[PDB]
């Protein structure tokens, strides 16, 4: 006997045709479109396609309510707590409504979706309580536009709304056009929880309403959804000064070693088949099994797949629900029709909007199905021989979200996990989620983290704003020839290199004295720099202690030439350079200090074990330095970057390049390994787009302008970007460490 | 061919008879006693027995230099870095000198002692660099008296001096009377490193000079050495307001599971036989082997023990050196002569001050040798059947310092480790040490941590001092009888209990109105409370989420009665109680916030893997609340304690008990599990000594005075203590979380 939907149908009947939740109240229904129960084919309700006028109104209500909301964090905590209690009281109503709207088994909605949504609000209440005293240097961003997909409607809403509200922001959120209902119910309890009017605003519609939110007068955009829409959002927000987080999916690898717990590994994969749909952090879809056990593993997998029960999602004895929508069904069918590799195995499926669990095995690692996105309850599988080959196959995609590793051996599991490119790695489990544990992607899975103390950074700004210094025009001079040899080069791969293009410009002091010449880098020089950083990948695997020693040497050797550097700064700018040199020395010693002291966080979780929120290097970073602070700007950016294990290519000050070129000898005398620090001089108009575009860079920092061009071009590979503000005279070290690292969360057994 | 000591003998000849290093200079030699090379029997040098006048002078020089030293953390970093570089340049001299003085193999001094000492100074330089910006609410303590033992002379010095100096303190340190030389050489390089005069002071002598330092005008005492001297130091410093850390030894268990790597486990134990001497964090001496592999394991152990090379410690091909002193030799011989259990196996030993590696096997878990201290290169062994039995045998001593666990299984290793009572647990290794990883004991192994960010807390105070409110005398009244029933009880084990002694006192308001009666607890009531906390041990194993929910309930149910509580406060004190109630609610919501958010730290280390610096509950805590703040004082102390997993017994305000007694119903309505919170009322003169004495409490917090009595009585079981200052009107939550937790560092494979 399946579960009753009487209460949910009753709420739907009460609410009628839906408008939006704006400014604390329901607007009149507008231009209506149906949401349909995918299991019965019946219309559940009519919802509105928001107009531009609605989106403007919702953003204006969020703006009007935000400052009083931000003022009192203890009062925000009470509201988030009340929202969690209402989610718990109305648990059954939320679960049934999710199943009706989305098609998922009532048992998943009741045991997974709604419990985790409650926990997210319970847990984040406390961040609001603690923000004033524990994050005193942080402040709200303001208004957050939020857009989410159809696979986990309530949970995806909680992941967006709870940390935004906790940190004193207000929200305009649009659920997916296929799954609006539980967000509309969440709106309908906001009054009861004490949510002040206009702090939460829910508008419904398709991607066109999403586009209006993304380009609206908001301080933040947070998106979960497809990679392609992610790219367009990165482009539409380029140069606007908005904060941006993107969770873009990518279904992750499930590594099963020769000594894994076979039965638990099979069961974990089966229990994940229905869960692994849409753009969710998850593992299971790319099955990588050591060749010695692959046949036995696949044989058990097919049999356990046969035990999965398909049908009525309101039946708590059902494991496979209805596909979310006929279009999604057809996408799955088309994917299978488009594949010609492997051996397809399918359980039977009943009539209607159902698709059966499917295993496509016998793929070679190079097969497109191993690298393309996967849709539906579909598994693809390949084998490996050695753990190093498993790492290689797992990291050989454009994605990087979550991974799973199964081994009973204490070493193998803990040595494989950090080598996989992901924001999350589960050891002897999969799809483990907790509000205290950050989750999010690298590569084309996007950027940003949700959950934990770590997730709060994306919903705050520094309490005291800094301001990038204005550009400075290079000094001019008469143009007589230099009888002495004073033409600086570039610094690439541990040695000085002529610019590929052969050109250099004269550098003149404040009164037109010719000081020397500096090279003009081009794209071929940058590409040589990137190859030099690729050869220096070992630097990302060194100890913190080794990197500290290096930075101490750089600091020492700068001190030995401190007078020379100050006079070079004075020659170029006319201002005394001693204070800038003393501060550049200091920034090095601060970075040396930090190199072995930026700790990962151990999270307690209600599940098995603990979540280890590790810090990791971003990788290779291209950096454009400001005109001002010829030496301080370069060193302040370079030093925390390499302290944390990154390799960097810096475009030195365009107005005043000769301090950076004098620094070459400092790097050589300090034994900076080749490729760890590369330095380009010349016109930033020539380099900004190439550095932001480059497909083999993991981050671009543009602190000399060109923010729009840089942020737009970063969409090519969805690299992280930072375009300031950056004030060299301000010690940004601690914040730069955050720009220079990624969080990877490793879930391990414990206690 | 053994190593040359020409350079070390030359330095010894240059320095002559030794005075002390005081105020930046060497004092005249005084009352001389010899330090003797234990391998040759030859006198190495004469050193001075410091007088009281010397100790006064050294402390006065440390005091005179400290404030200018504390002012500039970047300059302190340069000095610590220079000290590390000098340790590295003179590495060979330090190593040889350590071997000459102590007897240890030159290979250990050169590969372990001196490298780790360098690393400690390199690593801690950075804390000095970062202190101003990253610990802005913290300030130096001032002058530190430091006393250390003979087993690792240079390394023990580095563990004391480097964090003290980094945090802006100055030091007076006394090495052990048997091993002064490398501390005197460390003194001899301080000038070259830029150590300003009087920032480091080294005085030599026996325990009588240690006694003078401990009771001198210093702000901190830090001791490593025997449990008995630790107790006397806790007593001599009782009531003085001095900070205190004690590292008291206890040789730790080495758990070898049925599925361990047998050969690596045996080798790790053999390579640890010589290392595990004196009061050092170490594991190996108590061998616990699963019964299925015990015979094969012991057979391999005896054979590998035979391969250990004994002789000339200046020979780099030697594993077993000379015993540190003839008295230590005799202590070992007496221990073996005193034992009658087990089967003793011994390798041969050569003539002189040598003792051979010894295995005493076949002990039952109850044998004294399994629980007493062990001396020399001696191993004792017993077997177990199940992992739970291994946990039981390992935790069945008065000690709790370090432990080792060997298993190839990913779960078993990570599930056994947190169950062992220790400050350190090594998985598939032993005696792993790093400057970033905290180490220190629980139980009779002492208290405090050395190393890492965590170790800095013991060398700092809050930058802004707070002040405990003055005592308040209970109001008096005429003494007419109460025709109504208004006699409050105690709250013990989840239910209200009459005081064992049967007595209660009348409570009068400011004008002599009889408000009711409050019970007078005695030692039998406290003992009932402790048994109630023992039955509530499960609370220490709950999730952070469960504990948060409980605290939220307490906060909610206090809010429901907020007017009643404010009027009760007003009845007792004559002052309006609304603000105290609102703040008591807030403290609960802050603690609820923190319950699932106080994260452990993941340390990068130059060795295999990572060090997980976990937070853990202290356990059972007895708390004495101040007179002032009848409700705020109790709640502010109770709530962070139970947020972190502790069970508590609080002695409520002596002047104003009736708010705490009204709180009983709040605990019952909030479903606080029985024994988690117990409340005693009555005279703190009756309870202070019993709570500080009690052998089954892990900590005592005395915030109502009696500091001397409490701190002295805490020496019985060497429980942690805190005697303030505590100002209820100040939000101490974050600092109380530190009082309410212990750090356990778990070293695990990784990458
Ligand atoms: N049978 C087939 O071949 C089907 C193809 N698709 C296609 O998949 C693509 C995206 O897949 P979905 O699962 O729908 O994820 P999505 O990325 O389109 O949706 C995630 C969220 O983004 C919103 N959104 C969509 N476009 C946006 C934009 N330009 N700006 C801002 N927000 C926007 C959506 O309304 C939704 O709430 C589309 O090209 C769609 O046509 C999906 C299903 C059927
Ligand atoms: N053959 C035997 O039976 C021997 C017995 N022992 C005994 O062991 C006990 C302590 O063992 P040790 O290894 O020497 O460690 P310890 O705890 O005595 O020494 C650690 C450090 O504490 C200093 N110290 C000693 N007493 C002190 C005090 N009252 N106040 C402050 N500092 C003090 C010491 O001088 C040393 O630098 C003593 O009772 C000693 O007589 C040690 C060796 C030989
Ligand atoms: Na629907
Ligand atoms: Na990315
Ligand atoms: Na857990
Ligand atoms: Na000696
Ligand atoms: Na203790
Ligand atoms: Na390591």
């Amino acid at each position: 006997a399946p579960e009753s939907a009487k209460e949910a149908y009753a709420w739907l009947a009460e609410k009628g045709d839906f408008g939006h939740f704006i400014g604390g109240a329901w607007t009149a229904p507008g231009d209506l479109f149906a949401t349909v129960n995918p299991a019965t084919g019946q219309t559940l309700a009519q919802v509105s396609q928001a107009t531009q006028a609605d989106v403007d109104a919702a953003v204006k209500a969020a703006r009007k309510a935000q400052p009083a909301w931000a003022k009192d964090g203890a009062a925000r905590a009470r509201v988030l707590y009340a929202l969690a209690r209402l989610l718990q009281k109305h648990a059954r109503l939320f679960a049934v409504l999710e199943t009706l709207d989305n098609g998922k088994p009532i048992r998943e909605a009741r045991d997974i979706d709604v419990p985790l949504a409650q926990r997210h609000f319970y847990h984040h209440a406390g961040y609001a309580q603690l923000m004033g005293t524990e994050m005193p240097d942080r402040a709200p961003l303001g208004v957050c536009g939020q857009v989410i997909p159809w696979n986990f409607p309530l949970l995806m809403l909680a992941w967006k709304i709870a940390p935004a509200l906790a940190m004193g922001n207000t929200v305009v959120l649009k659920p997916a056009e296929w799954t609006p209902l539980t967000a509309l119910l969440f709106a309908d309890i906001c009054g009861q929880a004490g949510v002040p009017a206009g702090v939460v605003n829910i508008v419904t519609g398709d991607g066109a309403v999403g586009e209006m939110i993304v380009t609206a007068q908001v301080d933040k955009v947070a998106f979960t959804g497809s990679t392609a829409v992610g790219r367009r959002i990165r482009e539409a927000t380029a140069g606007t000064g908005k904060a941006l987080s993107l969770e873009l999916g990518g279904k992750g690898p499930y590594v099963v070693c020769d000594d894994a717990d076979i039965d638990s590994a099979v069961e974990g994969l089966v229990d994940a088949i229905w869960f692994n749909q849409g753009q969710v952090c998850c593992a299971g879809s790319r099955l990588l099994v050591q060749e010695g056990i692959a046949d036995v593993f696949h044989a058990k997998l097919r049999a356990r797949m046969d035990s999965l029960r398909i049908g009525d999602p309101l039946d708590k004895c059902i494991d496979i629900g209805a596909m979310v929508h006929p279009d999604q069904l057809a996408r799955v069918r088309d994917m299978v029709a488009a594949n010609t590799d492997g051996e397809v195995y399918q359980t039977a499926v009943p009539a209607g909007c159902y698709y059966p669990p499917t295993l496509i095995s016998g793929l070679a690692p190079a097969s497109p199905l191993m690298q393309q996105e996967i849709f539906g309850p579909v598994l693809v599988s390949t084998t490996f021989r050695t753990p190093a080959e498993a790492v290689e196959i797992a990291n050989n995609t454009a994605y990087g979200l979550a991974a799973s590793v199964w081994s009973e051996n204490v070493n193998l599991a803990l040595d494989l996990a950090p080598k996989l490119v992901a924001g999350i790695v589960w050891i002897n489990g999969t799809n483990m989620m907790d509000a205290a544990a950050p989750f999010g992607g690298v590569r084309e899975s996007g950027f940003g983290r949700e959950g934990g103390w770590e997730g709060l950074a994306g919903y705050t700004r520094p309490a005291i704003a800094t301001k990038s210094p204005a550009a400075v025009a290079a000094y001019t001079g008469d143009g007589a020839a230099d009888g002495l040899d004073r033409t600086a080069k570039l610094y690439i791969g541990g040695k000085q290199t002529r610019p590929d293009g052969g050109y250099s410009r004269a550098v003149y002091g404040p009164k037109g004295k010719l000081l020397g010449h500096a090279s003009l880098s081009n794209r071929k020089d940058l590409r040589n720099a990137v190859e030099a950083m690729n050869a220096a990948s070992g630097w990302s695997r060194t100890t913190g202690h080794l990197r500290a020693q290096i930075l101490y040497f750089i600091g020492e050797n700068l001190s030995a030439r401190a007078d020379e550097f100050a006079n070079r700064i004075k020659d170029m700018t006319g201002k005394d350079g001693k204070a800038e040199v003393a501060a550049s020395i200091d920034r090095l010693f601060s970075a040396a200090a930090w190199a072995d002291k930026y700790d990962g966080q151990v999270k307690g979780v209600p599940l098995r074990g603990v979540a280890l929120a590790m810090k990791e290097p971003v990788g290779k970073i291209g950096i454009l330095c400001p005109d001002a602070a010829p030496l301080l700007g370069l060193v302040s950016l370079m030093a925390p970057a390499i302290a944390m294990g990154n390799r960097v290519t810096l475009a030195a000050s365009e107005a005043f390049p000769l301090a950076a070129t004098d620094f070459y000898q400092v790097l050589d005398t300090s034994d900076v390994p080749a490729g760890v620090v590369n330095i380009l001089t010349g016109a930033h108009a020539d380099l900004a787009e190439p550095m932001a575009r480059h497909l083999d860079l993991d981050a671009v920092w543009g602190l000399s302008g060109h923010a729009q061009v840089i942020e737009a071009a970063s969409a090519g590979n969805l690299k992280r970007s930072w375009t300031g503000p950056f004030d060299p005279a301000h010690d940004h070290t601690r914040d730069i460490l955050s720009h220079a690292t990624e969080v990877k969360t490793i879930w391990v057994p414990y206690g």
